[PDB]
């Protein structure tokens, strides 16, 4: 029903080795965290393992650090303006939210002792015992987010300020990014529609109405995020979180702008790293590409140029060989990966977050769409240079047992959109399984194994069953449901050209991946440590790159494929030069256009940012006689010690006689005439 | 020598009709003036004038005026930080430049009446007989300037903030951009030399290799006016200018930042009327490019393909057929777009100023490059095209008197190379004729016309001599020499690649005219009313688009000119597309070092407006009992009247209870194994 008033809760695995300084540890760590002000309860949790549960004591003494904290954010221009002067007024205007109180009380327990609280972060490793630091749910609250979320069409945006106010920003910015890709969703599915009934397949003007598209969102939305950002208070928080445990600095030096004395380092050192990100990534390209291509060789001679017997038993043999590979050869790309990015020396856990992420983008562009750049590029146009790679594939199978039957060799100009069928209806749906009801029914068949194996008080008792069944979910990452929205973006820019009921099928998947994700969080996943992010991270220039080579890619589409006279390639590149300079010119047309309208966001920012100079401000005929006083004033001085542009300005003193001296050389200039 | 204290010359001419209504305008302005707190001197000037002398009485009073424009600029976040509390302080820490001195004189003589001092700007029209106001030069600093800057080779930093101290921002960035420009013009002029040595002409590798340094040096550019910007202490100040007396608005609204009463006008209907440029700007392409290309057309029948008596004497035919249509057509594009931005209702000066210039760098686009885009495109590639042209002017020069004697028409490809002769080394020549030593012999001129024609006291007579010749000057447009500079930039990003001698020959250029147009300023223009600006105004959009499209004309000649095999236009779009993506490749490379290199300029901004913050702040073992002092308190608060979760935090109360029964859990567990 409801939570026992509890914050956190520390798993505090103690294992068998290692045993006495486990427990000597477990004095060291309860010892610490009573001085940073918090109540601790220790619990009979799993079999080898204290669950600690803490809370804030004395909530007066909370209500210092969160004005210590709210203090600190303007101070480094993240609020929009100074707290009140008088304490728990300010409290009182907003109060604490439930993000924003789980908040403080993480940085209580992860932040350096001589500025924090206490180092409880595992990654330290001066304890390897702190399994992890994790919220509860309340779940009276999930069964209401889940209810109203699936009773409604649309989503408000005061439905999504609720999530802001209990999950964070970082996990609010994704249904407000879905929320706002699926209502933008609907404009392609529209045409994309029209294009499949008035036009036909491979359309040009689809092409350009969908490269027209990708950039009214993608710029709506950046004018979108700026505007979310200031109302929920999170603005320019990219420098504002703690640096990472493992960070290797120069020097410590004075700051810049804070002028505290913090570790720094000369970033001209990490560009110098930041461009291995090249030969990084040349390698990706070749490793996962000659993969994807050879197993479409494959299936490219056993389907079509093939007669023999068990041709469906056969027809699974490149599918089975397939999803052996990548899985394993992108699991070591990313283990070098996450050697560079620790070779890089990120300071902030922010930055080294999302440069993880384009190291992680390249392998999942390369999982992704190499399926569809060969059947769109070499297997469609020209699949006569594909000949000698069926040359190759008839001697092997030659030697398997006489001549094995083969077909002569025709190019199906129904395999691009039998490609995408998959891509869109059907890994849609198998991903659907994947997300949800899978790890859901995993979540059954673990919790029949503590049946199998078959202390409690008369109301811990299902509370603590919650827990320990609470604490084996895996943390929930935002970045793996921001990787499944943009890769389907990627669809929509670069391959929507050859299947125009894309955009339909993904508007239908979305609406229920905007209530399956925040399903995802319910059941599925421990609550997530509630972080701050000005930004969606780096998935904005992953949004720009797909959306610039959807440019291309789908114009280079519609003139090799529509013609299913021979591809003369004077016509390839101008319908490459034509559509990438349409997209450069509408994107300088919607880039113009959105900074003309106005943003209500940055003004309530300027409004009070003016207005805190106002309030710094407001707290700290009779005048042509002292034009005479100072012609008086500059003669009486000057005449006691220059004397002759002193006597300039003394031969017409006041108004008056100015006046008549000058009305009589207008008499002057025109007697002469 | 030195002037007498002036500060401004009002110069209020007074014909022979209106005449009495000009002497009670005559009182009625300087009545006006003297409300202000300025004294006044009315002198004899030209034959129908008053040369009105006015300097600012009291420097208290003055001085009371400079710190409400300190203040102004800081509350509209202009200024870096606030000025001192202390009156005088703050004009003890910087003191009074004789630009900011000037320009606050000059907002008390144009300003509304209501809100200042005397609406004396000629344009309301309510006096037109307000002919100019302007301050007054001092030739002890021009005899100083001129010398100072032609015996240095280059210019050091303080030198330019010496003319930003006397002749405002507005003239000062001209100067910072062209030392910006003729140091970076060393840059293309070194391998423009090896480009004319090593490899031949129209080389591929220059062409990537000045497209690289086009936008090099713009973005560093733009890195060092944000530097200069808050160095100087004009940043933001796009907004901070008088709004136009030409002006349509709605209705009156509230600000959304200033919280003060003004005009406001819906934007939308200014895109309404901003989509009109497009239909305006293709109007100047064919009414201005149809006429350079038949004259164009001309001079290659005349010169080539005619063997007639008087060859050099029809030779002159074409060009003296240009030099008449291009100021006069563009004349009266120039009138039309005067009318189209009266039309758009710009509300600042700035604004108004800023988009008459993208209307008249359209014109003076098509004056400078559509002589280059003939030749580059149309005659040397394929000249073919070209011959019915030759086909009409060889049938109506028969119709003139037998038949005139006609070579066979071979393209001759020296007429690049003789055409950019003219733009890089005598373009120049006949510019620095007509900058400044032509009208410095039209100054001569005028001066005998005086003599011809051949009442003040011992002082006045030479000063007042001289401020009658100054007036007649007229003032200096800081748009004129960004003019040259722009479409000198334009000749070394597109054409550069015909001649690479232009870069080192608009270097020798750049030097000289980085001392005439310093020359200019001092006896061949009176003193410009000293504007800030916190950029270099629209001139960054006309960098950036000679700079793209640099990477495109660059490279499509050397296709079209190297083969001087027969032209596959496969070649003309791959070069095109390989060098205009390696033009987006390299600004997106440049764009992120420099966002990596650190600002010295924002952060001196940023340390203060943090510190600001501080100022206002800074005005306004044992912790184990407290935590059982508030659980003594969290239950005889709730056990005066829930408890399941309230008891759920009592059994365990301070530190060492729960140590010892976390012990007991440790060894309870252990022991069951
Ligand atoms: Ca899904
Ligand atoms: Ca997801
Ligand atoms: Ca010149
Ligand atoms: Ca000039």
């Amino acid at each position: 029903e409801s939570n026992f008033g509890v914050d956190f809760v520390i798993h505090y695995k103690v294992p068998a080795a290692e045993r006495d300084e486990a427990e000597a540890g477990f004095v060291q760590l309860i010892r610490a965290l009573t001085t940073v002000g918090l109540a601790t309860e220790v619990r009979h949790g799993e079999n080898e393992s204290l669950l600690v549960f803490v809370k804030v004591a004395s909530p007066d003494l909370f209500a210092k650090q969160v004005y210590r904290a709210r203090l600190g954010d303007w101070l480094h221009g993240v609020r929009v303006s100074a707290p009140h002067n008088d304490i728990a007024q300010a409290l009182q205007d907003e109060p604490v939210v439930e993000a924003e109180r789980l908040r403080l009380i993480y940085l209580m327990i992860t932040k350096p002792h001589n500025e924090g609280g206490a180092g409880v972060t595992p990654t330290n490793a001066k304890w390897k015992h702190v399994e992890s630091i994790f919220p509860l749910h309340s779940h009276s609250f999930n069964k209401e987010w889940i209810k109203k979320w699936s009773s409604k069409y649309t989503l408000e945006q005061t439905d999504i300020d609720n999530i802001r106010d209990k999950f964070g920003e970082s996990v609010a910015f994704y249904f407000a990014f879905l929320r706002s890709y699926f209502r933008f969703l609907v404009i392609p599915s529209a045409f994309g529609f029209g294009a499949w009934l008035l036009l036909g397949q491979f359309s040009y003007l689809y092409a350009l109405l969908c490269g027209l598209w990708s950039v009214v969102f993608f710029e709506y939305w950046k004018k979108q995020e700026v505007d979310l950002a200031v109302q929920w208070g999170v603005r320019g928080v990219s420098s504002i979180q703690q640096s990472r445990p493992e960070f290797e600095w120069e020097h410590e030096a004075e700051d810049p702008i804070t002028g505290e004395p913090v570790k720094v380092y000369p970033p001209m050192k990490r560009v110098k790293t930041q461009l291995l990100q090249i030969p990084f990534a040349l390698a990706c390209v070749v490793a996962l590409g000659a993969l994807i291509v050879t197993c479409n060789s494959l299936e490219v001679f056993i389907n079509e140029v093939y007669s023999g017997p068990g041709k469906q038993y056969l027809g699974f043999l490149p599918t089975i060989f397939l999803v052996i590979g990548t899985p394993t050869i992108s699991g070591v790309l990313m283990g070098a990966a996450e050697k560079l990015n620790a070779m890089e020396n990120y300071a902030t856990v922010d930055a080294h977050d999302a440069a993880l992420i384009q190291k992680q983008f390249v392998l999942n562009f390369m999982t992704s769409y190499m399926a569809l750049f060969f059947t769109a590029f070499v297997y469609i146009p020209f699949g006569h240079i594909l000949h000698p790679f069926l040359n190759f594939w008839r001697a092997t199978a030659q030697t398997l047992t006489k001549e094995l039957p083969t077909r002569e060799f025709q190019i199906n100009p129904a395999r691009i959109s039998n490609q995408m069928f998959y891509f869109t209806v059907t890994a849609q749906i198998v991903n659907f399984a994947t997300e949800v009801v899978v790890p859901y029914i995993k979540q059954q068949a673990f919790q029949k194994a503590k049946q199998l194996k078959s202390e409690d008080h008369e109301e811990e008792a299902e509370f603590l069953q919650r827990v320990r069944e609470e604490c084996t979910l895996e943390e929930y990452d935002v970045s793996g449901d921001y990787r499944e929205m943009v890769m389907q973006f990627g669809y929509v820019a670069m391959f929507s050209v050859a299947w125009p009921l894309a955009a339909c099928c993904f508007l239908v998947n979305n609406w229920v991946e905007l209530r399956s994700d925040a399903l995802k969080i319910a059941i599925s996943s421990r609550r997530p440590i509630p972080w701050r992010t000005d930004s969606i991270g780096p998935w904005l220039t992953a949004l720009s790159f797909l959306s610039w080579l959807g440019s291309i890619t789908s114009s280079a589409i519609v003139y090799l494929c529509s013609n299913s006279s021979p591809l003369k390639a004077w016509g390839l590149l101008l319908s490459i030069l034509f559509a990438e300079h349409f997209y450069l010119v509408v994107q300088l047309a919607v880039r113009f256009v959105l900074s003309k309208l106005d943003s209500p966001g940055l003004q309530k920012e300027r409004k009070e940012r003016f207005q805190t100079k106002k309030r710094l401000l407001q707290e700290n005929i009779e005048h042509s006689e002292k034009i005479t006083r100072e012609a008086l004033e500059e003669e009486a001085r000057q005449a006691s010690i220059g004397t002759p542009e002193e006597m300039f300005w003394q031969r017409q003193r006041g108004m008056q006689e100015t006046i008549e001296i000058g009305r009589r050389m207008i008499e002057q200039q025109l007697a002469a005439g």
